[PDB]
């Protein structure tokens, strides 16, 4: 047994930053 509810939420913080950045670096054009 372990942990896995909690390694997930972590993983989803990181998904989180990610995602803003994400639609940012999509959303700004060739520059």
């Amino acid at each position: 047994s372990g942990s896995w509810l909690r390694d997930i939420w972590d993983w989803i913080c990181e998904v989180l930053s990610d995602f803003k950045t994400w639609l940012k670096a999509k959303l700004m054009p060739q520059l």
